[PDB]
């Protein structure tokens, strides 16, 4: 089918499958898997940090973060619709003891003013401030990219009350790709930054921590508390070497089938707005539908098409290698027959 | 000093130090705590209570009892339980705060249906919804029966547990004409205190159903609250409760009065909003801001505390009487002239 | 009723209950209560610390003190039949996310080999051992005295590794007492010290935590996350005030009263061993009894003595200042009818 | 190379399963759609006779998600003073669910189930919930030993009375089966949820699975979910446990003949060892009559080309598994007995 769901439902490769067979191993644990060695010595490389710690998932790699960025009962700034916030189970609560002090933002920014004024004096009542997080391409208001300067003011803020900052960049390449941002230049502002290989990269499996060494070395002793530690990870290593190194130039491509989609999406009467396609996600509303989001969803899938709801009244489609243009062609041809249906 | 800190800063009254039987409440054997919690009970509509030694206390205590770890708690953004203790509500329960916006405390009953999690693996449950009344950060504000009556309306659909946090119920009570035992039916829980505008030196007080109060004692005993011969302390919180209600009027003219007057000297303040002990006022009209007004207030003989770096939060108790009222204004009349 | 289950239960002196009517209060939120404040300094000076912090419980005490000296993982050293591990409701692992690794002791002696034993290498699988626990006057094992040698010899070990010290001293001055060594001298070897005042000391309500400032300050804001953060506690430390400077000369009549009481049961043929009594406890075991320990204290109950059993064949007697002579003399005479009836 | 007997973690993905890893089918596990990862879910939740299964990336992650889904903060975690849950879980039961553990000493890994009754806390106020009982099968610090179907049923039938959870710390349970002769299912049927692993003798790369009812296994889905192990196209890493649970579980045999081959011989040598207790892939070499502690021996021995991890500082542990042969074996033990005329 076309899957418009997310970028997770990414495939590995032809090239992935290969090194994937062949990958040289080791048990993780004794840090003898010389491909996840490589690996993280590659993406510290390219953040330009110190260190790097391959985790299963992106929430694993938010939450071994957070834990070695925090003690019990501090408060963690973060941006009132943030994933870390929304869609990690409570995670920060229960395996950390923080509390979130959310702290709403415009497309991901939150305002340099409202942050520093959430920060918490000192005083026995109150829980410490020690994190800072910024989400790069923000999810929930539609990939949005956060501006560099609102990340270096927010950074400048951290350093005058020593506290760390982290970017949850599970989408920081795509970032990258559409402000023209070096991923350096975004991770240099920051303490730690997290990054997804098994989204837009096409990585099967898994994500990386990158920053300093005492930091990565805190974090992967969460990791092994948490389960993150396995043994032979070197299989999935191998196909992680990939799309950290070859798979990041071709997200340009999903980002104009995305704007393409949108353009056409709005010519046949859909209530898109293309001028808010800055990455590879496109938001439809369905009010002018004849069925809510939920109905349309499942008319969608009966042609051929995979999409969420993520609302009553709207839908996310998220354009990704194994969406191609013939597929985005295809799917507007079938986008035109059911609006003729449900208009 | 005239103390216009909070009223947490009360003291003893003369029948309440002569009050101060006794047992071991660990064995449940003291009958002046189980005097008070039977009192607290019926007092509310409810069928167990429970003393513990603050009202931070109380509030965790409710938490540990309606939720289990990776639970949401919904509760207004400027509630106490989220600004003033110490991120507790993570450590000790393991719960993530839901903060919703709210007017004076009254969060919209819509903006409470849509903070509710749907079921699904990426999100925590919903398992409680907090509501303070006599708001402080507002400037201790009356939260409508209306607002609570829909809310809990909304919990019994979802299947939500809702507590009040009810520290200065009772001012809420005399202000609104609303008896705390008609607040408290709309809620499973709720914590009232003792040590503030009640006058007693120590103590809240959290009253429920007798299954949830099982085990609200129970993380009393993990907390530490598990005292032994705390009678001595709950004779001065029956008389509390059973005797210093009524005078709470006194610190609401009190309040009021001082709000007009700064108000007529030209001070940003709104005494309209002034409907209990507290005032807000701000300090965007002043030469220097909070920090530096509070501590020209201090070296003229008044307390008080910044609440933000533009807020000073002015509260009325009884160890402030209206003759200490006059002598802060004739106070707060010389530093207009200086930092104006 | 005769009460022999705990010291928990003596009830204030005359004299306490005047001065806590004439208890002279602040708020204690604001450092403002000068009756708190003078008990915090003379317990810091009569232990020998720079600080001190009231609580409203000794388990409050231990916790507090467990969260100011520990980290998320960490690990805690104690007896195995101490009281943090078994009757403080799991409150290390739900507080501070600790786990417990019980060591056996020697009625409360842990032997300092199996202490530096038990301290964790610097392992991924590991915790952290942050902290050791050693209770004074160790109560399952019958009100025990710990050695100071071997206090000295575990706060060495301690040293060596880094490794924090804290004294479940609960009935440390029903330990010196006994053994002539100062509290002091005990807190000497040990970086925090938590002592009652509501049991043999006969307070109403509370315990200290004594330790450095820097410890302190952070047990306090531990403290206020609990809930311990009390206004006009000054009321209770009054009360405080004369069980640490009055009420600590006469635990020897509580020890007076053990030893006569466990000699007289022997004498009747209870199985109890005086050689054993050293405080205010005696352990009887019900070994040559028709009946098992519960069954012996519920018969002891019909009889107008109260007691505990501690295990199916033994059960706890204590003294302290609401049980006096007259009192263990006729608990003796209902002692000596039961035992015509279950031996 | 060095001959690996520091563990069975070590072992390396056989040919076929790197051929099934690189083409497998996979899809988006988060929505339920790798259909490699549901066969192996299914196959296992047979295997063990129970109605469901969840893939995790480690088996400290079964067990952690495992007492999450069983217990409440506050509880209490009966389990044997020497296991893995409470020696190498980094603490994680107390971080992540709040909960402490009750060790109880066991004999070979078996805890008298009186001992178990024994360590339920009553209810009071003072006490913890017990709501939770872990046995470890082929207890590893004991020296893989077998824990009999009998303690466990025993155990089982007291939790049954207390209303208590077991769960079943099944890392190395495939080897206890092929020792005892017991069906994995026969294990299970006492428990309410079983942890094994697939990354140990079975020789897969990654993961272990949890066994139960399907609403605890949903339970320790969304567990899974909060730690950080719901992963994407883990159906790479299924395809090789796919194969770990079909067709490696026989050859654990070769393991165990392999090990007590091993202590036959170390005994035979002189070296304190006893072979009698040898059921399965390990080997507790003590180093009393050693002029040498465990950490210099394990030095020594890596200096001669066997790798292995001392257990205490006078206990080392041997590991057999696939990728140490027979002839590797001997070859060990031709060096042993050369370090036993330098050391003893
Ligand atoms: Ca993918
Ligand atoms: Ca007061
Ligand atoms: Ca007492
Ligand atoms: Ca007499
Ligand atoms: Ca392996
Ligand atoms: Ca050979
Ligand atoms: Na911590
Ligand atoms: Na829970």
């Amino acid at each position: 089918m076309i899957d418009l769901r997310s970028d997770t439902v990414t495939k590995p490769t032809e090239e992935m499958r290969k090194a994937m067979a062949q990958a040289e191993v080791g048990d993780d644990v004794y840090g003898e898997d010389p491909t996840i060695n490589e690996l993280e010595r590659l993406a510290a490389e390219t953040f330009g940090k110190e260190a790097a710690l391959f985790v299963p998932s992106g929430t694993m790699g938010n939450q071994v973060s957070i834990m070695a960025h925090t003690q019990r009962g501090d408060e963690v700034i973060l941006e009132a619709d943030s994933h870390i916030f929304w869609y990690e189970v409570g995670a920060m609560a229960v395996l950390s003891g923080v509390m979130p002090h959310p702290v709403p933002g415009k497309n991901g920014a939150m305002d340099p003013d409202d942050v520093r004024k959430a920060i918490r004096p000192r005083n026995i009542h109150f829980p410490r401030t020690s994190l800072i997080a910024i989400e790069n391409t923000h999810n929930r208001s539609g990939g949005r990219v956060v501006p560099l300067e609102n990340i270096k003011e927010i950074c400048t803020i951290a350093k005058e009350h020593g506290i760390n900052v982290h970017i949850d960049g599970a989408r920081i390449f795509n970032a990258s790709i559409a402000s023209g941002v070096p991923v350096k230049e975004y991770a240099g502002y920051a303490d730690s930054v997290m990054f997804c290989l098994s989204k837009g990269l096409c990585a099967p499996v898994g994500s990386v921590v990158v920053g300093d060494r005492d930091f990565i070395e805190r974090a992967r002793k969460a990791r092994k508390m948490l389960g993150g530690g396995m043994r032979q990870a070197g299989v999935l290593a191998a196909a992680g070497i990939i799309a950290l190194t070859k798979m990041v130039d071709r997200l340009k491509e999903d980002h104009e089938n995305a704007r393409f989609l949108a353009l056409k999406l709005k010519e046949i009467g859909y209530s898109v707005n293309p001028e808010d396609v800055k990455t590879n996600m496109v938001i439809l509303r369905t009010d002018n539908l004849k069925v809510n989001a939920h109905g349309f969803i499942e008319a969608l899938r009966n042609s051929g098409v995979l999409a969420n709801a993520v609302s009553d009244t709207e839908i996310r489609l998220v354009t990704h290698k194994d969406v191609s243009r013939n597929d985005i062609e295809e799917a507007l041809n079938i986008f035109e027959k059911l609006f003729r249906k449900f208009s």
